[PDB]
Parts: structure tokens; sequence; C-alpha cells
């Protein structure tokens, strides 16, 4: 009920659509009976008008809807079905040791996550570092894997909201990607389509953020945070900090590296860490595996300390066709850069900016991210040994570890690290790693 | 210079696009390199943010210089090319006889016009009732037809601005149509690209129109007279009434009948000789073939008295590749309907309100427009001897005579007549037929 360009006259001229017109639109985006054209217009319209809470939830409903939905209870599971999204950024890792930490701690995680994405790093990518690691195991492996391992991270596949496929690709050629209302249901539409108890949501504050300000991170997460508990997955979020580097790597081998001596205790970040930390105990809290926070962080730091997290890792790993020996035997496996070699500010001082945007688009120029799909990944290229805002850099601390395909990519790749960082005489005043949950 | 999406933000976020961009934009579109998706988001924004003048003339430059553009200077031609467009109504015919008019007093009228949209005629559908009729003469026949008669009407040839063929097709399926920046460039690419010395535009007001009030056609008016003027065309608008049928006639051939005996004078409806005469006097003005409006009106009567228009009309008609007896011997040429039979009220009165959109409509369902494009005329059906507004209607005075091409059809057609006409107990006001001239 029913005509395409009746339902976008509606939102065109700021009337809120029924339940019945968006479950319409979004069948028509599915079955290829909407327009590209008409798919734009309406995002357009979305963008101007916004959409109220019941035009949220039925939005994201309907593009949950369009196509398959996982169901656990089947495999009368002892635990809850628990995931997390990420907005995404540069060193954005926590996914590859959260997943497995919270496996150890009884959750089942069946994480659909992504590629990268214009600046940002993508969870699929670094894994595809792993040599023989699936990302796409049929539907039957996938549920043997969740049921085993605990946990799983896999690619979206061609039934999974289908609806959301040409809406994201008309919005991100359409300069209709940056809209809450959007954001939201194509978010969700993919998370409440893996069967969830409960959900995590970070949401990035900062430089190498997607939202351009602290408010409107906040505004997203608020939307995020009422459709998904509305639709009965108990969800919170954090607003996290991008304005640096999150772990001290960015790209796609260096990240697993990282990844793995974080879950071995070899190396820990301690931004990373943090936000890590964080995310896990709201899952847990989310998935009553827990009732408090001090009880949470008690049993997720047992699981790393036990070696447990970094089994279930390796576990994950092997169920999804990467090596057997995988973590103790990572450095043979994981692909090393022709050159790697450090890159020196031109002044001694402190950190004080880094454009974590520029950092992101540093990788991807590299050869580690693409800029357009066909574009192929050199999986070794990245960075390391990352400064963080505060140091004190000189001869004996460079801004990064810079591992190129060739020297003449490593040459780029440091006027690009060089450009995007200031330094000044003192150091930057301290921010929060974790600013705020926000909750039903 | 440069970039579709960046363009598409750029107006977005409420700021004006150059003149660079703007031809950048529609070039992209003639060449197929900017996408469905991408014209209709581009298109709403200038639907919510509208245009300024600047952006309003390099629209409307960008889109007549897609494509060719005709120039008459080098047929030496002694008399301004000049010509009119009306924004469509019901019973709308001017043109028959406003360009063998207009040609009979020394213009050059290479009139390029269109098929019924909507609930309105067309021009080239009822010029399409005449058999032989061709409305596509390649380029140096036109020409031809033009120096030898004065005038001839045509469609628009895929090469006549271009970029406006996909435009107007995404428009016309995302809600994007009712946009007087979107129409005022839409509307002149066309005209201008006709290689005009000046114009008349006949923006019509009221129920049958397309803009929904006197205000909005107003407006309209004003941004047509003041593109077309920058460009070196001497134009001016009239807004004129669609609150009932302004021939007395609606259809295909019975539109060309009226046509013909009003060339003859037979018989002139008064209404549309109001509307059809003040046309004509602005085209003879803005062409610098009369000085005053009283001249122009004798200029013009003296050729409907001497037979001079008449015979214009049929030199156009036999050029055009239909009789070369047209004229005097169209009884025989335009097709006879199934069954003509009169509709009368169901009570005696005053014809007080006719619902001119749904008249229209009326004639479509008949079978005498199009409601898909690959949808077949019926030439012969339609309405003649329609009531005007302020006619007492009784068992002597039928609403209208409806031609039909079965006695079902007739059924549907009369319930859809007296559905769209209200009688009173009183004649209603009268209304201007002219309500207002716009120049520059
Ligand atoms: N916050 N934020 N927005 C980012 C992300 F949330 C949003 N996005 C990504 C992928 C997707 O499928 N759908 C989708 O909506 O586009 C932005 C660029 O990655
Ligand atoms: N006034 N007005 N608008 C009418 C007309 F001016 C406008 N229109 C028609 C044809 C076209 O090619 N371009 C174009 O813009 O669409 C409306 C429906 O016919």
């Amino acid at each position: 009920l029913f005509l395409a360009q009746e339902i976008i006259r509606k939102k065109r001229d700021g009337h809120a659509l029924s339940d019945e017109e968006i479950r319409f639109f979004i069948n028509g985006i599915r079955d290829n009976t909407i327009s590209e054209g008409q798919i734009a217009a309406l995002a357009m319209t979305i963008f101007f008008h916004d959409m109220t809470m019941p035009e949220r939830v039925s939005l994201t409903m309907a593009m949950r809807d369009s196509g398959t939905v996982l169901d656990w209870k089947s495999l009368h599971l002892n635990g809850p079905i628990v995931d997390k999204h990420s907005t995404g950024g540069v060193g954005d890792v926590t996914s590859l040791m959260l997943g497995p930490m919270v496996a150890a701690c009884g959750g089942y995680i069946p994480m659909i996550s992504g590629r990268g994405l214009g600046h940002t790093g993508g969870t699929l990518d670094k894994l595809e570092s792993i040599p023989g690691f699936d990302i796409f195991p049929d539907d039957n492996r996938f549920r043997e894997i969740i049921k085993d391992v605990g946990v799983a991270i896999i690619g979206q596949t061609s039934s999974l909201a289908p609806a959301d496929k040409r809406f994201y690709a008309t919005r991100d050629i359409t300069a209709t990607v940056d809209s809450i209302p959007l954001i939201t249901a194509s978010i969700l539409a993919k998370k409440l389509a893996e069967g969830l108890d409960a959900l995590v949501m970070d949401v990035k504050v900062g430089s190498g953020a997607f939202m351009p300000t602290y408010e409107l991170s906040e505004a997203l997460a608020e939307a995020i945070v009422g459709v998904a508990n509305g639709a009965g997955v108990r969800t919170t979020a954090l607003l996290t900090d991008m304005n640096q580097v999150l772990a001290s790597s960015a790209g796609n081998a260096v990240e697993v590296r990282e990844a793995v001596q974080f879950l071995t205790g070899e190396y820990r970040n301690p931004r990373l860490f943090d936000v890590t930390m964080a995310l896990c105990v709201e899952m847990l809290i989310s998935g009553k595996l827990a009732k408090d926070d001090a009880e949470a962080r008690a049993k997720l730091q047992a699981v790393l300390d036990n070696g447990k997290a970094a089994e279930v890792f390796g576990r994950m790993v092997a169920a999804q066709k990467g090596p057997t020996d995988f973590v103790e035997n990572y450095a043979k496996y994981l692909p090393t850069a022709m050159l790697t070699k450090a890159v020196y500010a031109d002044t001694e001082g402190f950190v004080s900016e880094m454009d974590t945007r520029a950092l992101g688009m540093a990788v991807v120029a590299m050869g580690g991210g693409r800029r357009q799909a066909s574009d192929t990944i050199d999986y070794s290229v990245g960075f390391t040994d990352m400064a963080r805002l505060g140091d004190q850099v000189d001869g004996q601390r460079p801004l990064a570890v810079i591992h190129a395909k060739d020297e003449n990519n490593w040459q780029e790749a440091a006027k690009a690290v060089k450009a995007a960082i200031k330094l000044a005489d003192k150091a930057p005043e301290s921010t929060p790693t974790v600013y705020r949950r926000i909750s039903e």
C-alpha cells in the first residue's frame, strides 16, 4: 500500500510513513521493483525530514525481515547469543579479542562483520590475512562452529538483510550515508538478523570517527539503543575515543599479530585494553552472564589469565579453516612486508594531534585497503609501534614503524604519517577512552 | 569539477552550485556517466533548497547546450523566430491556430511540442489524428517547411536537449516534477534550443492546471520570463484560466476539428479565442511585428478574416505529409467515433464547478490518452459541445456530447463527466480568461 512514488511524495512533504508503506518500499528494494532513483529520492527525503521512532523501528524491522534471520533456540545452547558492532576506526581490532573473551565466559557470538570502508579497517579483511581463513562458511557449518567454539566471524551472505545491499549501495553514491535513521536501520538490520539476545554498540567519537561531533555520535548511539531494545535485544552503547589509533598497529596482518599478542599477554595496548574490556563487560551484563561490572571484569580477566580466551581464538581460526597451530605459530603464517622501517618526526616534541582519518587513508594508499571494490589488498602493509598522544618523540621514539610492499611505497607512507601528526612543546590534556554508556 | 556525489552533497547542505558544477552534472546525465540515483538525489536537494537565479540560468543553459541547438540566421528569413509554450490543460488547442496566425503575420514558428501527459492533452497527439501528418521530419526538411510555410509543429528528436530526457524521466518517478527551477529548466532547455528571437509562455491557473495555486503559477511564470530574457530571447508570460475546458472540445480529432472551424470562422469558442489572441499578441509585440496591442490585434484579426491563417494551416498540414485538401475536406479524414451521444445532467441548473483534472482523466480512460507510454490512442474519442461555467443545463442543453469507441466505454465516460461537474441554482462569478501578463 502501495505506490513507490506516492510514498516518496508523502515523505517529501513531511508526513510520517506507516509501517505498511515502509515494509512495501523495503520489499520493492529487495525484489528490484523499486529503482535506484526511487531509493535515492526516499533516502534524501529521510535526510531532510528525519524519521520518528515508530518510523525508525519500522525501517529497521523491514530491512531485518527482508532476508534470512538466524535462530539459535533449536541448538539448545546454554548461554546467551550476544554480539558487538563498531562504527569503525583505525586500529579498531577489538572484535578479534572480544569474541573469544566473551565465548570463553559462556556467550555465543555469531559475528557478521564487514570489510574496510573509506578510511577505516575491516575485521573481515584483517582475518583474511590468515591463510585459509574462511569468512563464508555454509549455514550449517556456521551453526556447527558457534555450537562447538562459541564464536565465528563471517561476512554478510546474499540472503542476509538483502534490502540493505541496494539501499547502502545507493546511499554511498548519493550523499545519503550521513543520516541517523538510515545508519541505525542499516546497522541493526544486519545485527538483528543474527537472532541475538544481547548487543553492544561501539560508537566512535573524534577525528577517526564517522559522526562529525560528539553530540551526533551520542544521538546515533541513542537511536541504535532505542531500536534494538524495542526488538527485545538487550542493548547498550559505549561512546569511545578515535582521536588516535586505538591499537598500536593499523593494517591487516599487523593487527592480527597485535590481537594474538594481546590474548597471550605478550603486549596489551592500554587504551585498546580499556575499550575491549568495557565492551566485553556490556556483553556479559546484558547477556546475564554477570550481575555487575566488577564480576564481569573478574570473569574476563580470568579467561585472559588462564589462556582460555587465546585457546578459543585458536579454535575459531582452526574451525574457519585457518591453521590448527595459528596462535603458537602465527609468525610463519602472517605475511611479512618487503620493507619495514621506522618513520621519525622532523622535530622533537610531544605527540599532540593525530588526524586519524588521514592515517587510515595512508594505509589505504599503501595498498592495505581499497579505493574501489575490485582493489586487491596487500595484507602485510601498515603501521606498528604507533606513537600515542602525549608520547615524547625523538631519535629514540619514532612516530610509527611502517611496513611497506616496496621502497617507493614506504616514502609515500612516511610523508603521510608525518603530515597527519602534530607535535607540541607540551603533552595534550588526557581524554577518556570511554566517554559514556547509553542504555535503554 | 567534478564529482557527482560531491555536487549532490554541496547542494544537500544548502550551498549554491557553480556554473561549472552544474554543467559537469548535466553533461554526466547526457553521457550516462551519472546514475539514476544521482539524478534523483540532486533533484530532491533542489526540491528542498531551491535554486538562486544564477543557478536556474546555469541549469537551463547547460540543458539547452546538451544537444542540438537550431540556428535560423543562415536562411536569411525576413521575420522573427518566435514560439509559444503552454503548461498544458484540457481543450488547450491554441497552438493549432496560433502557429498559423502568427506565421500569416510574418513570424517563423519552429514549434517543438509534446504528447499528452497525466491528465492533459498533447498537441502532437492531436496532430497525429490527421492521416499522414509527420511530427518527425528530418532536419533539412524541417528547415524547408519553416522557410516555405512559416510554421511546423514537431516532436523532440533524440538530439534535442538530451539531458532533459533522463532528467524528466527520473523526476516523473521520484516526486521531483513539482519544482519551479526544474520545470523552468526543462521547459526552456527545449524551447531555447529552437534558436528563438521571442517566446510567449502560457502558464495555466486553476483545477486543470499543474501548479496548485495562483501564486505558484505566478512564481513559475516569473522564473521562466527571467531565465529566457537573460538568454536574449524576448519573453513574456500570460497566466490563463484552466477552471474549465478551454475549447468546446477535448480529445484529438475533435480538437483538430475545432481548430479548423475556428480558422475558417464557422465557430469560435470565445474563451479559446481570447486566450489564443492574447498569446498571439505577445508574440507579435515581442517579435517586433507590431508596436502595440491594438496594432497586433488588427493584424491577427485580418489574417483570420481574409482566410490567410486557415491557408497557412492547410499548407503546414500538407508540408508535414497530411492531405493537401485537409482544410476543405477534414470531415472525411478525421476519424469518427463508434458512438456519439449527449450526456445530460441529472438535475436542472447552472454549471457551477468543473473539475478539469477529472475531465482530462475521463478522456484518458476513454482511450483518448495514455496511462503508460506504450498505450495506443483512439483518435476519435473525447468530448464536444462542452457546457461552460454559467450555462443553464436541462433537457435541451447537455453537459457534453461524448464520442466513444463502443457503448460500454460511453457509459463510463458519462458517469465521469457527471461526477466532475457541479450544478448550482445561480451562475458562478465571472473570472478573467487572462489573469495577468508577466514581462522582464
Ligand atoms: N557511524 N556511522 N556511519 C558509518 C557506518 F555506520 C555506515 N554504514 C556502514 C556500512 C553499512 O552497511 N551501512 C551503514 O550505514 O556508513 C558510515 C561509513 O562507514
Ligand atoms: N507547470 N508545470 N509542470 C508540468 C510541466 F511543465 C512539467 N514538464 C513537462 C514536460 C517536460 O518535459 N518537462 C517538464 O518539466 O511537468 C508538469 C506536468 O506536465
